[PDB]
């Protein structure tokens, strides 16, 4: 049973822009990622401080990432808050009309692509480098849904069948045919180290046989 659902308009804009513009610092979507990933992780913790039982879908708190070069896909794992239906369906949580609003006037008033983060909309920049994303979460207080979106306007919802994550977000790229240094244990350590050096949380990257 998959439901689909359009995009409202000012994030299918945001998306088309993001695909179809000239701009060559693709690198900052991993950035993005891994800050949306400490992000709920520290929601997670702040529940836990007064209520331990919220953990007790898992304790560890870290981020994971999983290149895979025979599925041509770049997977960013947290152990965060995760995130109910409702949340899927309200652009991942996100507050995306205003921060697209916002973005694109900042745009006008001099800043610059990458600060795309600074207005909550840091995720859209997966499809800088990503044909596909699928978003596979678990909150406490709903079942695991899986989220997917290939742009073109809409985004599908689904029960998740698949392994069981206890809590937490997956977010799943399926890269671009000309984007594959984005699985190459190097290209991810360089970025990671550019870019993600002091975020509060074990980042481990997967080895590939
Ligand atoms: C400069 S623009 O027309 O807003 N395009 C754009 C916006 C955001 C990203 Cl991440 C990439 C390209
Ligand atoms: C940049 S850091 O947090 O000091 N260490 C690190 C560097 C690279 C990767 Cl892929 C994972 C962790």
């Amino acid at each position: 049973e998959v439901e689909t659902f359009a995009f409202q308009a000012e994030i299918a804009q945001l998306m088309s822009l993001i695909i179809n513009t000239f701009y060559s610092n693709k690198e900052i979507f991993l950035r993005e990622l891994i800050s949306n990933s400490s992000d709920a992780l520290d929601k997670i913790r702040y529940e836990s401080l007064t209520d331990p039982s919220k953990l007790d879908s898992g304790k560890e708190l870290h981020i994971n990432l999983i290149p895979n070069k025979q599925d041509r896909t770049l997977t960013i794992v947290d152990t965060g808050i995760g995130m109910t239906k409702a949340d899927l369906i309200n652009n991942l949580g996100t507050i995306a009309k205003s921060g697209t609003k916002a973005f694109m006037e900042a745009l006008q008033a001099g800043a610059d692509i990458s600060m795309i983060g600074q207005f909550g909309v840091g995720f859209y920049s997966a499809y800088l480098v990503a044909e596909k994303v699928t978003v596979i979460t678990k909150h406490n207080d709903d079942e695991q849904y899986a989220w997917e979106s290939s742009a073109g306007g809409s985004f599908t919802v689904r029960t998740d069948t698949g392994e069981p994550m206890g809590r937490g977000t997956k977010v799943i790229l399926h890269l671009k045919e000309d984007q594959t240094e984005y699985l190459e244990e190097r290209r991810i350590k360089e970025i990671v180290k550019k870019h993600s050096q002091f975020i509060g949380y074990p980042i481990t990257l997967f080895v590939e046989k």
